[PDB]
């Protein structure tokens, strides 16, 4: 794991992360791919209760991307996202 990552996953608890798992599961063939697509990001976020803008997602992927997002990718977005809350 990136040591920047580990520090924003550290933010989650194992049962969000499962919970967390759990979704983004639903949008890829675990058995062949580990990567969701940029448009399936806002979805899965959405899917955990998230609202991320149309600009905010193209810039989570610019700052955040290793059009593709993997799991930890998603978790590091999942945290971001969940501090704008109001
Ligand atoms: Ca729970
Ligand atoms: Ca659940």
């Amino acid at each position: 794991m990136d040591d920047i990552y580990k520090a924003a996953v550290e933010q989650l608890t194992e049962e969000q992360k499962n919970e967390f798992k759990a979704a983004f599961d639903i949008f890829v063939l675990g058995a062949e791919d580990g990567c969701i697509s940029t448009k399936e990001l806002g979805k899965v976020m959405r899917m955990l209760g998230q609202n991320p803008t149309p600009e905010e997602l193209q810039e989570m992927i610019d700052e955040v991307d290793e059009g593709t997002v993997d799991f930890d990718e998603f978790l590091v977005m999942m945290v971001r996202c969940m501090k704008d809350d109001s």
